[PDB]
């Protein structure tokens, strides 16, 4: 708290207080730990020589380095007051001392366009053609190696560039580690005037014009993309320039000029040997409605690639092949055309259209760029990237006024998918597919809740099936961060219960019908007790922060018919069931209501089968599980083949005859030691 | 073959056009892709001669192509007015539209065709008409723009002042988004043309507190453009609100300070801009903007609080560093926030290293390459084709600056190597290793799906495998990957590295990976602790030939110990095993020939404790056949827990572990004998 007010005093520029505290013993080489700023560093930055003098009076080191390795000498280059540089030079071991990224005081004078300061340092031994030596991580990615001229050229300081080349013997064709010269730095400056002057200077000194910058672009290409005919003329004056150089994308300087609607620039390029075998220029000019340029390319005319690209979607394959072939302007990384041929579906605002994002096929959901709906969709999607059962999110792109959200393209909606597979199974077979779809949804919605989000509009058109029969949740425009109202999670759970019934009924019942039913009507329409119990627990959940849904994945609804039969057999093999030990812990657990279908169960079984098993079966639950265990073990023997014919497949037998059995046993043993007999879930 | 009907019109030789008309050829024929008529194409090329010849052979001048454009409206762009006068006698309405709402008048406004614009004006063209578009694009508030808005955007100064002063153009007409011509004007790259147009629109009363994209006002747009002049012209209005904010919450002054523009900052303060929209002095100080810091100091951020840190990381290993990176100030590289400093460094690479980052405010790992790097290009190519692969590290995106490719990936806790070290103590010496199975089955799926996607990894090792906070395994690092279609045989080296990884993970990391790569295939197999592992690794070193991986997920290596025991019990309960019917199909599968020699279960009745062997005896005596051992296992399984057999239960312990240790080859033997038979039914259900 003493050095603290020394620091505070220097920023307010209260000079007496600075003297007082140095007299009082305040450390002038105190470095704040976040970024390493010294009071001498901060003094040079604010340009107050009075403060620079008083601190130096009290032994403050002028080559003390902050986090980036900069000394208050190097910071003086940035300030560009020469009398500060005078005051510190007597103490500085090397005038070419650099920071961790290789910046010297002379470079910093070049960067900040400090003419008076760069002269001073020039006379005092500064290296003019110094390249920046940086840390090893940065050099292995070929960063660094820039020079004072490149910095001056990029920031457009014409004053500084002139002096460097003429007065200071600056190398014009010095390169950085990536291979760039000052010419390419010069051509990236937004101001046309300053760019024009600097390129002229650099050219006359012998700056190479066949060099490669970002995107493998040449100087000429950069000048064309800038739309500046002047810089094109200057670079065309050199004859050893390669006019038919191509960037990373395979585009040539002429091609871009035609594409960019630049008549003057196009003609001038042709009249300097630019080949017209780079692309179909007249189609491009025709598309741009430049009649005059079409004529020119035609009057100069004397007399296409191969289409590699293949879509992975088979439903959308032919339309994507078309969209890939046509020309469209890019919206960032997105290629899209708003036409019914490329439309997937209709929405509350904008529609779903096929698109290409980074040349990958996607579904593009459109919103107005201001839309609250568009904001919640993107916010929820960007938190869901680890949720395997949520549709993959590529990215969002905006133009003037439309937010495009790009998503993984799926084959079918849940509804369509159920329709296509509706004739696959015979009427009364076990429905594995309903389990897979629903367990996927439970995980999807459960993970979304752990993410802090609730969907708020779960229905079969928001659920998509990919080429490999995976189920994915989509459409988060009405989603909410559920901490805002934790009780609206129940709406997700209710829609899940309707989706349970919807999928179990193979889509024969519409979702609209099901939403118009009451809870009791939904339970009645359920074909079995497992489904009934599950839907019940979704409408009457417990209380959980996205733990609830994963728990219900252990519910016997998601147990196969073999696993259900296996659990009843395993329970019926407990010692105390076979010995009918009625004080036992197991039988006390199955102790007890509403007349179950297995009360008086020995009467409901075929009398031949009942007779032969007896080799004393009472109407207890314990005795029925023993019955199931025994039959399970001996059903396949030669001795029992008539029994086997009457029973058929045993799992289905007991379940049809006693529909509440599995659920009853599950409820009695669910939080007990005998849970171990349940299938692994 | 009549493809000259329109090849002739584009070559503009009229000799072949007139003669083509009387040679079995139509004039209103529309090519199906875009709908271009020869009359459409004639007007676009500005040929008075071709439009004349075709129209005196009946060609309809209100014929539409795909966007609903007529040859009339497309005359609006070309601007030639005597083609407009040749076609007007044949057109019902001069305000006719294309599907996007565009008139012949606005296309004249867009292309700055002054002489064409006034022709249409005095022929009744509506100057204040807004575009009526398709219902899709109106529901996202697109369309509704004016001829003035088009003139303003394209910078045509001539056209703007004629519209305002000759043609009674509404200056504050809005589009469906809520924009006026002022905001269209300020998006124009040319400073001069922008200056002139803004002046005109301002003097006629164009609202200056409008909102465009991003909820930016005209003033904010002028500051972001770095143009002092447009700023002064805007603040000449007194009704303007200088403290209007954008959607990001920032105001015109704050941006000016952030952007290093003391000119514009000072002028803004001198016109009522509040100085508590941000800590301006800290911002100017960080920009080394000495004179600006002095200025703001004389007046600044005394009454301003920066929002309290309402952001929490999900990673616990990297939590502390991400909290710091969220707090500090950094410039954005597109959607990426990163700082290259050792505090935020995750690992070293051969190019650039791995650093913590924030991408769309999500924590990520940022792998850096040279923007030219071939290895950087293969990494993103393979990542972009793996977005559906659940067991590949999630790919957020790539960002480039001047000269560095940043690849942003899901942040994981630990490397496979680190993870096996931390959990080395978790299992008891002789208990089942579930974790080895989960890790390996995830890798099998990962590499399998990567192959279906057309890629091979080519450098599988434990440093390229990451574990997340929920113990899920993810494959990463595809800088050396290849499209295997060029050379389909090189996926075998992925399957070899998988073989090594199997042994590596089963040994809980105690044998190094370098050791294992220096071993031969036979040495690796002999180092395996059980026959399941041995068999699996064998099938990875000798695979082929393609989707071996998916099939191997059914291998008994991935069967739990309960399931292994369950299938031995279920095979042992077959009728023909209990009756010892040796002619049966099952026992002909199991124990055919002269005998079952050279296996730990030859004379198996001798290897079992004599108490338990005795008490199991109720022919009629367990023989040294495999059939009788599975019967043995079935019988014990059913009665082991009964009160009468408590002592047997204590000698045996957990029965699955018992039989596997005393007969290590048993499970694999039964598997091999029954694997493509009907008795496959007894195997556990595996992955679909
Ligand atoms: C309402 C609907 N949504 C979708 C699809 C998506 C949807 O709503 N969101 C999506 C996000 C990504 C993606 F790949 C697809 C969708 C479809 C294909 C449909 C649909 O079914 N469209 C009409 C064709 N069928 C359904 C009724 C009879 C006609
Ligand atoms: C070699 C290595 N790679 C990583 C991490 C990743 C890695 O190599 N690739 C990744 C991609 C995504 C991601 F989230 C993480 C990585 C770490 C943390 C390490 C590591 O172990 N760093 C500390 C080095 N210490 C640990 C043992 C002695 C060296």
């Amino acid at each position: 708290s003493l050095e603290e007010m020394l620091t505070q005093a220097v920023q307010e520029a209260d000079i007496e207080q600075v003297r007082q505290l140095l007299e009082r013993g305040a450390d002038a080489n105190f470095q704040e730990e976040e970024w390493g700023w010294s009071p001498l560093h901060s003094a040079v930055q604010m340009d107050s020589e009075d403060l620079v003098a008083l601190l130096l009076k009290h032994g403050a080191d002028p080559c003390l380095r902050k986090r980036n390795g900069a000394t208050p000498f190097i910071i003086a280059g940035i300030t560009g007051n020469v009398r500060l540089l005078q005051l510190l030079l007597p103490n500085v071991e090397d005038v070419n001392e650099c920071d961790v990224n290789g910046f010297t005081a002379f470079m910093e004078a070049a960067v900040y366009g400090r003419v008076e300061a760069l002269r001073f340092l020039y006379e005092n031994g500064a290296d003019v053609n110094m390249h920046r030596k940086t840390k090893q991580d940065q050099e292995r990615i070929r960063k660094g190696g820039a020079t004072a001229l490149m910095d001056a050229a990029e920031k457009g300081h014409v004053g500084v560039v002139t002096i460097l080349l003429h007065a200071m013997k600056a190398e014009v064709d010095a390169r950085d580690n990536m291979g760039r010269n000052a010419l390419v730095y010069a051509l990236l400056n937004p101001d046309d005037g300053k760019a024009k002057a600097i390129t002229r200077l650099l050219l006359d000194h012998g700056a190479d014009v066949n060099v490669r910058g970002e995107g493998s672009k040449t100087p000429l290409i950069l000048a064309v993309e800038r739309k500046n005919l002047d810089l094109v003329q200057m670079l065309l004056e050199q004859e050893q320039i390669e006019v038919n150089d191509t960037d990373r994308e395979g585009k040539t300087a002429l091609l871009l000029a035609v594409e960019l609607r630049l008549e003057e620039i196009a003609k001038l390029l042709c009249h300097r040997g630019a080949s017209t075998n780079c692309g179909d220029l007249v189609a491009i000019a025709r598309r741009n409605y430049d009649s005059d340029l079409v004529k020119f390319l035609r009057l100069h005319k004397a007399g296409p690639p191969a289409e590699n690209w293949k879509p992975q979607s088979s439903r959308w394959g032919e339309a994507l092949k078309h969209l890939h072939r046509i020309w469209r302007p890019m919206i960032g990384k997105l290629k899209i055309f708003i036409d019914e041929e490329y439309k997937i579906a209709d929405t509350a605002e904008g529609g779903i259209y096929l698109g290409l994002y980074e040349d990958q096929e996607v579904a593009v959901k459109r919103f107005s760029e201001g839309s609250t709906r568009g904001q919640q969709e993107v916010s929820c999607l960007q938190s869901s990237r680890a949720n395997d059962n949520v549709v993959t999110f590529y990215g969002s792109e905006s133009d003037g006024s439309c937010l495009h959200v790009c998503l993984a393209l799926c084959e079918y909606t849940l509804q369509e998918h159920l329709a296509n597979h509706r004739g696959d199974a015979v009427p009364n077979e076990e429905d594995e597919s309903a389990r897979n779809i629903l367990s996927s949804l439970f995980k999807a919605i459960g993970e979304l809740h752990r993410s802090g989000y609730s969907h708020q509009d779960l229905q079969p058109q928001n659920i998509l099936i990919d080429s490999k029969n995976g189920t994915f949740l989509a459409d988060f425009d009405k989603s909410i961060k559920w901490a805002e109202d934790p009780q609206k999670i129940k709406r997700d759970l209710e829609a899940l219960g309707l989706l349970v019934l919807y999928v179990v009924k193979k889509g024969d019942i519409s979702f609209e019908t099901l939403k118009n039913q009451s809870f009791e009507e939904v339970i009645q329409g359920s074909p079995d007790e497992e489904t009934r119990d599950l839907i019940h627990h979704l409408f009457h959940p417990g209380d959980n922060v996205e733990d609830r849904l994963s728990s219900l994945l252990a519910h016997p609804f998601f147990w196969s018919w073999e696993s259900r039969y296996r659990t009843l057999r395993d329970v019926g093999n407990e010692s105390d069931i076979k010995t009918r030990n009625q004080n036992s812990r197991i039988l006390q657990l199955l102790q007890p209501e509403l007349s179950t279908s297995f009360a008086q169960w020995t009467t409901k079984i075929d009398s031949f089968v009942m007779e032969e098993m007896n080799a004393l079966y009472q109407d207890t639950l314990g005795d029925l599980l023993k019955f199931i265990r025994n039959l399970g073990e001996h059903i396949n023997e030669q001795k029992n083949k008539k029994m086997k014919s009457i029973i058929g497949e045993p799992s289905q037998y007991f379940q049809e005859k006693f529909p509440d059995l599995v659920m009853y046993v599950y409820t009695k043993l669910q939080n007990t030691e005998y849970m171990k007999h349940f299938p692994k879930t």
